[PDB]
């Protein structure tokens, strides 16, 4: 398979929004999320990477915005924020999208997670925030965390080095080769990403097992076009 793209949609009091470091507070806004996720599927996007930072951060959400934007796509949604109980994991699966991701309900709650990874299956992958072996949330070992996981059906990985996204320095490729070396479940790239030739060689990773990568920045701040990555992913 090529290697699925995921533009990414965050939102931020309804406005689409690229964080760095994942860092309240460091938002630069980019206008309506509605208009950028249309505008990501006119351009050819298989996948929309939608984020309700406020229901991630605790800071209210944007439930409705995010059930209207899920709704208006034909194409495939991954849905995540705050995604840490019954409530507002049935809400995201309320909007109909394909999957969602469990980030801190992984570290802070593993017996929930676990149970939500039996309950629900692939529709269900789990966001992994590292810095160095270190996982963060709003701690754990990398590879403990993985292995358990891993024992525990889970479908897939959302892989983010904290200390690349938002920052336009090009994605941390060693940590992906690793933890690809150590699951054999599908692992999402995420953050970081800044030029095409950053693409190209997260496409080579695709037979490791790098089965996706969600771009953010590098697309709103107009390093490259989402057409062009497209064609650079493609054979």
């Amino acid at each position: 398979n090529k290697l699925e793209l995921l533009p990414a949609v965050d939102v931020r009091d309804g406005q689409a929004v690229r964080l760095v470091h994942g860092v309240s507070g460091s938002e630069t806004s980019y206008g309506s999320p509605l208009e950028a996720a249309l505008a990501w599927q006119a351009s050819g996007a298989e996948w929309l990477h939608l984020v309700d930072l406020d229901a991630a951060f605790g800071t209210g959400d944007n439930r409705a915005l995010v059930a209207e934007i899920t709704g208006a796509m034909d194409i495939k949604v991954e849905l995540s924020g705050g995604i840490r109980d019954d409530a507002s994991l049935a809400a995201a699966l309320a909007t109909g999208c394909t999957r969602v991701n469990l980030g801190t309900a992984a570290l802070e709650t593993p017996e929930w997670a676990a149970k939500a990874i039996a309950e629900h299956g692939d529709r269900i992958a789990v966001g992994l925030d590292v810095r160095g072996t270190t996982l963060k949330g709003r701690g754990g070992d990398l590879y403990e965390t993985l292995a358990r996981l891993d024992s525990e059906g889970c479908a897939r990985y959302v892989v983010t080095d904290i200390g690349k996204d938002g920052t336009l320095t090009g994605p941390n490729l060693e940590l992906l080769k690793n933890v690809c070396a150590a699951t054999d479940r599908p692992v999402v790239a995420s953050g970081g990403i800044s030029s095409l030739e950053d693409l190209r060689a997260l496409a080579a990773l695709v037979p490791q097992g790098v089965e996706g990568a969600i771009v953010g920045k590098a697309l709103y701040a107009k390093a490259f076009t989402l057409e062009e990555a497209l064609k650079v992913v493609s054979a």
